[PDB]
């Protein structure tokens, strides 16, 4: 934080040469000095600038102009106003939130006035920045602790090592020096909630809208547990969402509990639906209760909000439909829903209290905002016994966290608050949305085929588009109205082959061709499908990868169209095995592997076997104790039939559970090993495009094994 | 590492020239270049700079003497000799580990051999580093992945917000962009064990002596539970120390099973010593589950070791002797056992396999290696199901875990290897000795009192000291020979204040007192005592830390015989009551609480505590489950006679679990009781020396109360 | 307060080159950097310079000679001492009070130093300036109270008069932000006594001797009035 931006052209020497002094004087307390042309050229300086924090011009010049404009970029941002003797203050600059310390014209005395900037940039500073990591950097500065654990103290321990010197030589000393424990009396404890410890819970939940709030060192997979342990007991009934995270599994696999499975929907493509209102019904549950064996009245409910491909739910709904008296938001994908008002009523933590009910929300801090790996958040809305709760806190938290983490949970929050972290999620969704705006664009102006935005026909809206009965885009048929809510900053692209009816298509290209093609770019996505594609439109997403995704994405179509080498276009698969791709094009590998899909019938397969549930057994519990003892064995997929698995089975696409542990695949679930064992066969034919399934190995002969119990 | 060292003057032009246009060729290949003057003169360079990486020098007249003595200190540095045309390889030199390359004495060609360094040093930079920290380190400096999670991308979302820009320039570029998922293909992942993650565990395995080893990027707070709910189903029996951490506690809160405790013995100052050969025994063990309900044969069993006073068990007895298929070591103390001799047969790494047998090792890496917090090590000695270990790997691991924090761990066994590892914990041990000879040194020069090592009368070897029964130094009563090692580094000071029959002594200054000094000039006590104070000799403890708390300690001595005020003396102690310690001096302070040591009879009460076990009504889990019913009501401490308890007891000192949660005071652990209620009494005189029991509730009439369940 | 001495003739690379490096660091910081040529030559520079705060010096070549002879000239006087492997504390230096600060002979380490030794020089300033007299000093350097009497306010009156410009320029702004009233809670009030006012009038009892002890604005010539009017009522006799 080092730049001082100072606008306004004089012509009067009395003005200048004071200015000129003060140019000098702040250059010698190490300061940038940049000068602005005219008014928008100083705004665009801090719309672009995070690193300026101050703003130098004649009052009487302009006052009207900035004050209404600069307060809406940054609240805190100080302002130094040069006046004269007839200087007046408006009635409008009454209702608008300005720092603004006042300056004279003089000879000399900028020296002093330097010494008066350095001084309110630094309780600037002190403004933006939250408790604990505000007391993190103190220390850092100038606390001197000897006799620490960790033992490195500050990396003292490295500078002896010739291997350690490189380890400290990279990170720097700051990080070094942060990386401490609890034998810091100033700083607080974390297990213990006090001092910055609890300045920093207080400070999370004011932001994120929530009565108490927690923060995790072990990411989301480990706040599931804390939430998951605290309300439901050993022998209790808990409901479970379908499509949820290998961290819920497991849970299920410690907690001694009795699981109901919702039933989400789903489309053509693979694109996992919302689970229906039906679903969240008194009747609905009661009898599901009777026919699960051991089964009582549930005391937990999870349900993971948003979906992977970026499905928000009505909360407003569940919360007071659903008759469970905890219920659990899994929100690793939407830790930005309380600071844009696009998504009010939407998320876990809109509208506030419900009577005997207590809400629950689990977010990943770094999936999506700024902050350092499992760096996770438990925002709790409701009432909870605080002294039973951190007990089942303490049982997943360490002793020694580390400090990084926790002051980057902490900065994630300060990130948001004020008009500065609100333009910082409105930015994100205006990029994405145009990012949609033009691929459409670009569709009805290229040349035959192109991309389609998996979204409504009109989004002339800047809000979450409700996915209605009448339109056919998402491809649900009667889905309830005025329950999901497709997010902006999700975009999902659509690779032509596939119909909007649900039927394959003649032409067709994969999805997981132009995946590999930009990973030769650089480009990474995050969830790879038959025919669709995720890109994830986060914060930290510029205007710069904004185009430089959209200029890949029309440099694919530029190559495909020109029918382009395998050997060219695509060197990371050609690497894989030369011999193959030696002679085969884009356009033939694109129609080789379109015509598999079709063959092997994998969308309809896809559908019918995620439609119905494997018939539950024993709970995954059970399944895992009976694994401790050595009861289980391995057998051929095609030997499965009216077998007891032992190990959950992740298949990509979709990449959502379809067995759990403890179930059996009967007669009922056909349609569920049909889809596995034809994964068996499309993924041995072209090398690259390999079988991605959790749980199975892959042989020497090349049928997948699953891990079962004995007889 | 930027450090090239040349030697020698040579008083002819044809060798000085040569050298003099590389000296100017390497400093603009940004190289210091250090000219030490003799041979002793460069290795002691080399020793306290860890940065240099070049030693230059002419073969012809330093052949003999560097050679040999070098790569005692470092033998992957790159040596660059300088020789004539008699110039022949000695056969000493053939039993020697040395990097020596060759150059010629000619002028121009200098620049030629710049770069010849530079690629030498940058192959020495790979020889060093492990391989996944040398993969993440080139991803830095390279790799280009965009729209990657987590999302800020390298700090790209932090440069946007100006409360986030302060967050990125603290840390640095290097720590933001080591932060990513297992997105990158090239890192592999941790989940799976696959790549540069797998080439990790092997590295730290063949370092720390083990068959299998992994990484945990959350503590061994949860590396216990790791192997703890692997070798231990539900309703089976368990062996576990009373001297326990609070991991192992929640352990058993979550895991339904029975628990057997150990009986380890202790002193008169609330020293914990080792527990004793009888009761590993096949015939004791076999008791007690007969005497237990709803316990069978043990199997799994966890021992401490070492304690935290630093006190290491004879494993090489325990693995024969303990007739239990799963032992588990505690080894948060102990992560340096393995690479000095004199560790031989004292931890679980040591000897090798056991047949039928399997022996675990959980490491705090970051306690006494150098390592980030929330690092730590499970290592493997044994026979072990890889497929369902890592199952319970999986449910406590996050799914995207801190890259940085996994570096750590694999750059902390980089640390250990080879010679340049070894002269760190030979070098750690020889400061601690060093400063327990200059505490007894100091003791016979002083005048009057002075402080004690807990340490035998004659250290003149150095190993680990043997705790013999002819001995008292200890004050264990007749404790098994050759069972008892003494850690060198862990070095414990003893206030006067008692005996060494055991009994009190009339002039005494408390250990609190002690602590509370240090503190005011920065040293942090590890573990407080009434008495006893300890202090940890880390790899991280250097020789200017050594002489810093040893004349911080005479210069207690010297304001003690000189009695000065408590304002002057104990400023912070100040703080707490200005009206209390006004008129006090640090003589009188030391009388009073002295005084009510003796008269509330602390150690005779603290020893009568922990000698008789509270009687065990239901398990950990049990109890745990029924305070998740709700059923729990909170009485006062002295109310608690035929009471179950819900939360465990850590009273400080000695601060060691006293009561598990389950368990019950009754008549025959009613000296249980006595203590406590003593605590209460003695924490209520003086300010700043308050009552620390973790579970109590300090309440507002000053009468401690405790959470116990409803009946 | 900004003159380090460095004693010793090392002789060895690895002990001079971070000694170099320091050398660099502190000047830096703003400081002068005198070198004694030996013992006494370093006694006589503290002895006739009051503004020496810093000697650095070697443990195993100078750990007898200066310890005894510098906390004699002044107690409170920072010492930094390079040590080495083999390195012992003398019983002797046990009755002695020094405020020595250790210190490891590396490259790059150095800049580490200059801040460990910016630190210490400053509580060093800390410990010898007493209550009120640090409190005042503390006010003008980063206190901004408006709108007080004084009514020039650290000569802001002054500044825009071509006569008090003069002024100003004269005493420094140092002596003219210095000068103030009741109006800083902070510093307290002397009629009054309270806050740093009443800890100067207890330091000041504890140096001269005195149960307690008043400050006078005006000289003598009132502090006999005061004393005289207490304890000689209207009526009375005095000697």
């Amino acid at each position: 934080m080092n730049v001082i931006a100072i606008l306004n052209h004089m012509g009067v020497y009395f003005k200048e040469e004071p200015i000129r002094e003060l140019h000098r004087a702040l250059e010698r307390l190490n300061f940038q000095i940049v000068y602005p042309n005219d008014r928008d050229d100083l705004l665009k300086l801090i719309e672009n600038n995070a690193r300026l924090c101050g703003v130098i011009f004649d009052w009487d010049k302009y006052n009207l102009e900035l004050c209404e404009e600069i307060s809406k970029m940054n609240e805190n941002l100080p302002l130094y106003a040069f006046a004269n003797t007839y200087s007046t203050l408006d009635v409008s600059l009454n209702d608008l939130r300005l720092q603004i310390s006042f300056f004279e014209y003089a000879l000399g005395a900028a020296e002093d006035i330097a010494n008066k900037i350095k001084q309110t940039t630094d309780e600037y500073i002190n403004t933006i920045l939250p408790p604990l990591t505000k007391a993190l950097f103190k220390y850092v500065r100038e606390g001197k602790y000897t006799f620490c654990t960790p033992g490195h103290m500050g990396g003292t321990a490295f500078q002896k090592s010739p291997v350690g010197s490189l380890f400290y030589d990279f990170f720097g000393p700051n990080t070094m020096k942060s990386d401490i424990s609890i034998s810091v009396s100033e700083l607080g404890s974390l297990l213990d909630h006090s001092g910055p410890h609890k300045e920093a819970e207080q400070y999370i939940a004011r932001v994120f809208n929530a009565d108490r709030s927690y923060m995790v060192t072990n990411g989301t997979s480990t706040a599931n547990k804390i939430v998951g342990m605290y309300s439901a007991p050993a022998g209790s009934t808990i409901l479970i969402d379908r499509n949820c995270h290998k961290s819920l599994t497991h849970l299920m696999m410690m907690s001694d509990v009795t699981p109901i499975y919702f039933r989400p929907t789903r489309n053509a493509y693979g694109i996992l639906g919302g689970i229906p209102q039906s679903e969240f019904q008194h009747a609905t549950i009661a009898k599901r209760v009777k026919e699960t064996p051991n089964a009582t009245w549930p005391v937990h409910a999870v349900i993971t909000n948003s979906t992977y491909d970026g499905l928000l739910y009505n909360t407003d709904f569940i919360k007071k439909t659903l008759d469970v008296k905890s219920i659990h938001f899994d929100s690793a994908w939407v830790p930005y829903t309380n600071f844009s008002p696009i998504y009010e009523g939407k998320c876990g933590m809109s509208g506030g209290r419900v009577e005997g009910k207590v809400i629950y929300e689990t977010q990943s801090t770094h999936k999506l905002l700024a902050a350092f790996s499992q760096a996770s958040m438990i925002h709790v809305k409701g009432d909870v016994n605080e002294e039973t709760f951190n007990e089942a806190y303490m049982m997943h938290t360490t002793t020694s966290p580390h400090y990084g983490i926790v002051a980057s949970t902490e900065t994630a929050a300060a990130m948001m608050k004020g008009n500065a972290g609100k333009r910082l999620i409105n930015g994100s969704i205006e990029r994405a949305i145009k990012f949609r705006k033009e691929i459409k664009r670009l569709r009805t102006e290229s040349d035959g085929w192109f991309f389609d935005v998996w979204q409504p026909d009109h989004i002339d809206t800047t809000e979450c588009w409700p996915l209605r009965s009448d339109s056919t885009w998402h491809g649900f048929k009667n889905i309830d109205n005025e329950h999901m809510y497709l997010d902006p900053i999700k975009v999902t692209l659509l690779t032509p082959g596939m119909e909007k009816d649900g039927t394959m298509s003649d032409f067709g290209i994969p999805a997981s061709i132009v995946a590999k093609y930009l990973d030769e770019h650089g480009i990474v996505v995050e969830k790879t499908g038959p025919y669709n594609l995720l890109f994830l439109f986060s914060i930290g997403i510029d205007k710069t990868k904004a185009l430089s995704l959209l200029r890949a994405l029309t440099d694919f179509k530029r190559a495909f169209d020109l029918n382009l080498r395998v050997k060219n276009m695509l060197p990371s698969l050609y690497r894989e095995d030369p011999e193959f791709y030696e002679n085969m094009r884009i356009q033939e590998l694109a129609q080789n592997i379109h015509k598999l899909i079709v063959h092997h019938n994998l969308p309809d397969l896809m559908y019918r076997a995620f439609e119905v549930l494997p018939t539950m057994v024993m709970t995954p519990y059970a399944a895992f104790q009976k694994e401790l003892h050595g009861m289980t064995e391995e057998v051929y997929l095609d030997e499965m039939v009216g077998r007891i698995n032992a190990n959950m089975i992740l298949p990509y696409p979709p990449g959502v559970p379809l067995v759990m542990p403890g179930e059996m695949i009967t007669e009922e679930s056909r349609p569920v090993l049909e889809f596995l064992q034809m994964l068996c066969e499309i993924g041995a034919h072209y090398p690259g495009f390999e079988t991605d399934i959790h749980g199975a190995y892959r042989q020497a002969d090349g049928r997948y094994t699953v891990k079962v119990l004995k007889e």
